[PDB]
Parts: structure tokens; sequence; C-alpha cells
């Protein structure tokens, strides 16, 4: 039987995306179950009394460089914008992991590209991903016509989205999350739960599977 | 010719025992000239304004899950002590270190399984580090005479030593260090630090060398 793997993300977090996207590459070569779980990190960070690492200069230079050299070592086109604690903290993303929400909710099998297309906008080419039309764009390109993403983007702000983004988000808290992402494999009645975009070759190792690197073959 | 790769750690730092052990398995496989470097994690938290993870409950948690999964993955026998806190920001690692760096004057040779049997003591075993007869210890494990040994220990508060450690430890701050381990390879002219002992595979990517796990055919 296939192993569920839960995978908690914001589109805020640039690590989550390059997670994110590993695991997508390999859904189709190992034996799991990815479930995608819309969250929101300032809900975590608030949680566990922790704060964004950017905070500190010598962590913030360090996210810059680090990313720069992941475009290249793992083939995703993240251009990290120089005023990124601003986009992080003075624009947020409620409503488009609202939105996100929304789509869980209502069309699943469309979360995988909404997602990336919303990353793409924040941290590829470094557009807006707060307002209204940014998120239409967005919803647009993943695929999705003006009618459908309309009326997802009526409904960001009803008590059901809302609460089950909340939901969502506390249960990363119960897992013991302090940032994202984080990933829970669920192996034979046990449950493990890793950090970070960079723990990827150890989940390959929980599932006895094989780790061929960011960029598996076929 | 072979690419200077320097490794800056500590003994009081877990993480950096996992980072020596991959690239010492690594040092005659891949075209490297391995260059340890003996530092005070202390001094670069100080420095940098940063705090140890492991202070925030869920992060403090978070390390003693990681460090177990780790423990088989990389196959290093790491006993994560439930009182990690108290060995740390109490007890301390700085007559350890300056035997290090006395060790690296001297008796260069001696470095990597002196080094080595310090990590063992303290996060292997959970014994002491602070008190001579603990490091002369070590020191006779790793193959040192005793006369070798205690020679160096009776060099460990000399300015010469002292200042060694306190420039190491600069250095590795002036690399933008804001906790260990972190690793600087010096490929073609350009200067990439990496940190923590989970960057290894994006090392190998910077090298042009092959990636083959934390474990390579011996
Ligand atoms: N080395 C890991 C770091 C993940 C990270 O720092 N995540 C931030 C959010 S970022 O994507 O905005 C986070 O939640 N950090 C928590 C912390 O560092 O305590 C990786 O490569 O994925
Ligand atoms: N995910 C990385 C974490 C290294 C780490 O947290 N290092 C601590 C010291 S620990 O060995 O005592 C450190 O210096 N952390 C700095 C920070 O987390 O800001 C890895 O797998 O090596």
């Amino acid at each position: 039987l296939p192993r569920t793997v839960e995978l908690f993300y914001d589109v805020l977090s640039p690590y989550s995306w390059l997670g994110f996207e590993i695991l997508c590459r390999y859904q189709n070569i190992w034996n799991i179950n990815l479930q995608l779980r819309p969250s929101l990190i300032t809900g975590i960070m608030k949680d566990s009394g922790n704060k964004p690492p950017g905070l500190l200069p010598r962590k913030g230079l360090y996210m810059a460089n680090d990313l720069k050299l992941l475009r290249h070592h793992l083939q995703i086109p993240i251009h990290f914008p120089k005023d990124f604690l601003s986009v992080m903290l003075e624009k947020g993303s409620l409503s488009a992991m609202r939105f996100l929400t929304a789509v869980n909710l209502e069309h699943p099998e469309m979360l995988e590209k909404a997602s990336r297309e919303l990353w793409m906008r924040v941290w590829s080419r470094n557009e807006d991903i707060t307002e209204p039309q940014s998120i239409l764009a967005a919803a647009e390109k993943a695929g999705m016509s003006a009618e459908q993403a309309q009326g997802l983007l009526e409904k960001i702000a009803t008590p059901k989205v809302k609460n089950q983004l909340k939901e969502t988000t506390e249960a990363a808290c119960r897992y013991g999350a302090f940032g994202l992402p984080i990933t829970v494999a669920h192996v034979d009645g046990q449950t493990h739960m890793l950090f970070g975009s960079d723990r990827m070759e150890l989940l390959a190792h929980l599932l006895g599977e094989k780790w061929m690197g960011p960029i598996p073959p076929a």
C-alpha cells in the first residue's frame, strides 16, 4: 500500500516551493500518496514562538546566496528579490492561501498547478500576490476559467474557507511545526515529521525508496 | 589540482560531527583538499547575534528526533542526551577546542582522529570533555602517547593557541557564519560558504563531483 506523505506549505515560503517541486517530481516514482496542505507560516511562527530567519542580517544574507545556488542545482526558476522582507512581513500571503484553501475544497485536482503559479509570481517574477487581479491571473494561468477563478475568489472570506485554513495550520503545529515546509510521512503505523526541503534524501531512506537526486530521470 | 574545502566545526556541535564524517568519507574519493578548522560556536553565535536553536522548545524537540533518525541514515553512533542544553550552554567546549587547536599547530596528522574521539565522548557516550583527564583520555584513544597528549594540554592556555582559535573563529564569521558547521569551497576563483551537514549534495554539484549518498563505497 502507498505511504501517505503530507506536505504543509505557504506560498510565502521559498523553501516550501523547493520541497514541493522535489516531491512532485517523485510522486509518480515512489509508492506514495502526496497530500498538499495549504497553511499559514505566520500562524505556525506565532504558535511556536519562532520568528522569520531573515530578520537576522547574516541569516538573511545566507538565504539569498543559498537560494541562488539551489536555483541551478534544483532547476527551479527562483529569483529571490532584495526586498524579500517587505514582501514577507508587509504584504504577506493571506488571500493567496485562503484562495488555495478554496481550491483544495472544490477543485483539488487544480491545487498543484494553482500553487506553482502563485509561487512563480512572488518568487520567480517578483509579482504581487495580494491583490484580487493578481490571484485571478495566477488561477487563469493555472488553467482555470475566468468564471471558476472568480467563483473561488468570492469565497476566500467565507467562514468555511477561513476555518479550514486555520485547522490545517493547527494540524501542522500539532505535528510540532515551528516553520515550513514540513513533510509528514506515515510509514507502517509510524509518523515522522521532517523540516526543510533538504530532508528528502532522508525521506527516501525512511520509505525504503531510492534517492536519485533532486531531478530524477524520466 | 584538488579544490580546497574548509570545514569549520566545534565538538559542541552535533551537526558539525555529521558534516565532518561525511566529508571525511569523501576526502579520498573527490578531488579535494579537506582543511579542518577548529572553531568556537559560542564566538560565532555572539558575533552574529544568533542563539542556539535548541533554546526554542519545538526546535529542541525536533533536533532530538532528527538526530535519532540521522543516526541510522548516516551510521554515526550519536546519542542525544536529554540534557543536551546543560552540556552546551553550561559546560561548553573551550578547553577541548583549544586542545584541538594545539593539535592542529604541532601534530596536524592527528587532528581528524582527535576530533572524532572528542565527539565520541560528548555525543556518543555522553561523557565529560571539560576536565584535562577527559581530554587526555580522548587524545590517547586517538593514538597519541601520554607524553604527547600531556605536552599539548600544557599549551592550551598559551597566547599562540588562544589567538589561533580566535582567528579561526573570526575567519568563519568573515565568511558569514551564524552557526556551525559551515563548509567553504574554493572553486575556480569563486568562494562558496555552505551551512549545515545537509548541503553536501549541493557541494558535490558545485565541485562537479558525484554524490553517492552519506555512505559512499569504502
Ligand atoms: N535548510 C532548510 C531551511 C527551511 C527554512 O529556513 N524555512 C523558513 C521559511 S522560508 O521558506 O521563508 C522557516 O520556516 N524557518 C524556521 C527556522 O529556521 O526556525 C531548507 O533547505 O529547506
Ligand atoms: N539542518 C542542519 C542544521 C545545523 C544546525 O542547526 N546547527 C546548530 C548547531 S548544532 O550542531 O548544535 C547551529 O549553529 N544552528 C544555527 C541556526 O539554526 O541558526 C544540518 O542538518 O546540519
